[PDB]
């Protein structure tokens, strides 16, 4: 918190001022993996292992996914946070969007010299709005963006997992599930307040037949993830409801 993470932040910064951007997180993920290889801990030891390889070889989305779960299970972690960040920012810089990078950077900075993870938090968002911006769509950054600016001043934890949903409504646009106005109704509910809006619109695009069993299933478990962090058991009971409805009947 402040200190062991100024540290790293800075050995990066050296390592990165030759402009190298690539050993600089190779050092930074050692120096995280001595600290948790000299302890008895052999699930974080292994992860850095996996993380190291694929920032190496060059699939860095790969890292940021398993860190991302990692740092979910175990919120505890703050170096690893930090090198989650790192990781983020120098894959959005290889997306193509120069500004998110640097909203990124600014995370880092501000991440470091505290200790609070409602940042790490913020980061997601922030990476995730490249992710959408590359997918084509532009009308699901503005919320994205919203939801970044409502994370910065109350901190909720609750706040990535509606980017999450976002971020699947968005992947789902485009292969070739769930047509456009889905998309847009339930990014209107789940914009403004609503998350039982949500499961009774995708349960009536179901019945109605616009919906395959598989892309439904999948918001609804996504829905249910929002709602069992919210500590909400009218909307854990109707998200279960809705999950058994899909799946089997
Ligand atoms: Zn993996
Ligand atoms: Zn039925």
């Amino acid at each position: 918190g402040g200190t062991m993470l100024k540290e790293i932040l800075e050995a990066y910064k050296e390592i990165a001022r030759t402009g190298n951007e690539r050993e600089a997180l190779l050092r930074a993920i050692d120096i995280v993996r001595d600290k948790y290889s000299e302890k008895g801990d052999e699930e974080t030891d292994t992860l850095l292992h996996r993380v190291r390889l694929d920032v190496r070889e060059g699939n860095l989305e790969h890292a940021v996914e398993d860190l991302k779960k990692l740092v979910e299970k175990r919120p505890e972690l703050k170096d690893v946070a930090l090198v989650l960040i790192l990781i983020m920012a120098e894959e959005v810089k290889k997306l193509g969007f120069p500004e998110f990078a640097e909203k990124i950077e600014e995370l880092v900075e501000k991440f470091a010299e505290t200790g609070d993870i409602k940042y790490v938090y913020a980061a997601d968002i922030v990476y995730l709005m490249a992710l959408v911006k590359k997918l084509g769509d532009e009308e699901f950054v503005k919320i994205l963006e919203k939801f970044y600016e409502k994370l910065l001043e109350t901190g909720d934890p609750v706040y990535s997992l509606i980017a999450d949903v976002i971020l699947l409504l968005a992947k789902l646009l485009k292969e070739g599930e769930i047509s456009e106005e889905l998309a847009r109704e339930v990014a209107e509910l789940l914009e403004k307040g609503d998350l039982k809006g949500v499961v009774d619109t995708v349960l009536l695009y179901y019945l109605k037949g616009e919906v395959s069993k598989e892309a439904a299933v999948a918001i609804l478990e996504k829905i249910l993830k929002v709602a069992k962090a919210l500590g909400d058991e009218e909307l854990i009971k109707h998200a279960s409801l809705a999950i058994e409805h899909v799946k089997m009947d």
